[PDB]
Formats: structure tokens, sequence, C-alpha cells
């Protein structure tokens, strides 16, 4: 059998330490682990080690609440971990996964997993994407991540995180291109070390941050979609620099003035605005798709004029 005998044992006991369930009846001692019949789970073809790196748990249907076994740190050639899906998964992300050296793209999301994001992450030097959202986690964002030198992207999005977002978040190196924290409960500003990104993505809209954004936007950065929906945050927005790239601009229910800049008519690929309930003032520009929103997008603000809205006098 082509199965590793310890990622046999390791395997049938995460199943075990989940109660057995019926989703994954057909891991079966049986039958060979690496070929294909075992529902989520895939060995290294491409290396030739024919070790377990692939697992993917979705959808389990536990019977009671479980936490993530510590068996799964017994799979140690695992580069790529899905956990998703499953209301009965508890408890926290446990330091037995700082034993999955070779982690490239981690996943524990849609799950009732709780306690904070670990600091021992960054200490996993193959990560490339984490993606911890919609769970119960608390506590603030771990410090250390920044430090990762192949991270791609942050997903943390639909928890209970709180505290500030930590000055090193600004110093990812240069492949970090995507951040996602949104509803949450962070707090005060966006650290201004954040002038040090490129991000493609940016979301952290649902939270409570505060002041200004400037440090997100310029005409330098290549930029897809900045979400800053729902905080509290002021700056004057007539003098951002605004990504060629930019194709979505969410930045409505805060308290941001000034007019909306000028350089909105070049943007070619911008297909979604809103600027709705802040407070800003001035013409609309009118060019590129601007007057192709509704007015819903421009509405609530302090004193915007200009199509789509009724004329400045």
């Amino acid at each position: 059998e082509l199965c590793n005998p310890q990622d046999k044992q390791a395997l049938l006991q995460i199943k075990k330490d989940l109660g057995n369930p019926t989703t994954l009846s057909s891991w079966l001692p049986t039958t060979d682990c690496c070929n294909r019949t075992w529902l989520g789970v895939l060995c290294d073809t491409d290396t030739q080690t024919y070790r377990v790196n692939n697992l993917d748990l979705s959808g389990l249907n536990l019977p009671k609440p479980y936490p993530i076994p510590s068996s799964l740190a017994n799979l140690p050639y695992l580069n790529f971990l899905y956990i998703g899906g499953i209301n009965n998964l508890v408890g926290p992300i446990p330091p037995a996964i700082a034993k999955l050296t070779q982690l490239h793209y981690l996943y524990i999301t849609h799950t009732n997993v709780s306690g904070a994001i670990p600091d021992f992450l960054s200490q996993i030097k193959t990560l490339v994407t984490l993606d911890f959202s919609y769970n119960a986690l608390s506590g603030t964002l771990p410090p250390s991540i920044s430090s990762l030198p192949n991270l791609v992207g942050i997903t943390f999005d639909g928890n209970r995180i709180s505290g500030a977002i930590p000055d090193s978040y600004g110093s990812f190196s240069k492949l970090f291109t995507s951040m996602t924290i949104s509803r949450n409960r962070l707090t005060g500003k966006i650290p201004p070390t954040f002038a040090n990104l490129n991000l493609a993505f940016v979301d952290l809209s649902r939270n409570m941050l505060e002041g200004d954004a400037s440090v997100l936007f310029g005409s330098d950065k290549n930029t897809q979609k900045i979400h800053l929906a729902k905080n509290s945050l002021a700056f004057d927005l007539g003098k951002v620099g605004l990504s060629k790239n930019l194709n979505g601009l969410d930045l409505r229910n805060n308290r941001i003035y000034g007019t909306l800049p000028q350089g909105l008519t070049q943007l070619k690929f911008l297909h979604s605005l809103n600027v709705s309930f802040n407070n800003l003032c001035g013409e609309i520009p009118q060019g590129g798709n601007l007057q192709r929103f509704d007015v819903s997008a421009y509405a609530n603000n302090k004193c915007l004029c200009g199509s789509p809205l009724p004329a400045c006098t």
C-alpha cells in the first residue's frame, strides 16, 4: 500500500477524535489513503514523498462539539489544510498546528473555533495564505506574522477581534497584497506604516476604526478594491491619489469630508462606488464612470451636487 503508515494512523486518529462521523466513513483501514477514495485526502505525487500533503475537512456534521484534534500535528507533510463549514468544531487553534512546518495554505473558517489567532504562525515560513474568517475568534491581531516572507494575504473577516491594528502590519513583504479583517471590533487608527504596503485588496469594513485612511490610497499603488464602510473614519478625501487599477471603492457610513477627487474620472475600471453617509461637499467630478452610479451611491452627504444629484448653484 502506498499510504504512509504514520499518515494513515494520524488520519484514523483525527477521525476518531471527531467522533468517527459518518462523513468520514470513506477513511477505511482496508483501502489506500493515497488512492483518492478517502474523502478530502491526497498524497504528494509531485515531490514523490507520497506523504499526505493536502487535507480538506468540510461540512462534517459532527454529532456534538469537538475541538480541532491534536492528531493533525501528526501529518507533517501538509502543504494545504482546509477545515471549514463545521458548526460543531469548537475550541482554540492549537499550538499542535505549529508542527505543520510545510504549510502553504491554511484555512480554519465558518466554524466555532475560538480564542486568539496564534502568534506561533510566524514560525511557519512557507505560509502563503491564512484564512481564519467567520469563526468565533477573539483577542487582538498577532503582530509577529508581518515577518512571514512568502505571505500573500490574510482573510480574518467576521470574528470578534479587538484592539488596534498592529503597526507591524505595515511591514509585510512586497509579495503581500491582500488584507481583509472586516466585521470585527477593531479600534484606533490605520497605522501610518501602511504607506509601505501595496495592496491589491483591503477590506477593513464594519469595525470601529477612526481617523485618516489616506495611507491606503495613492496613484503609485496597484489596488483593485478599497472597502472601508461602516467605521468612524475622517479625512479630506479630495487630497488622495487613486490607483489606475481601482474597480471598487466603498467608503459609505463614515465621517469623511472634503470633495470627491477629480482623479476619479480617470479610472477606466471603476464599477462599484459608494460614498453615501459621509460629510462630503462640492461638485461630483463629471466624467469617467461617475454618472453611471445611482444617486444612492452619493446621497446623504453634507453638500455634494452635480450629476446624478441636483445641480450645484
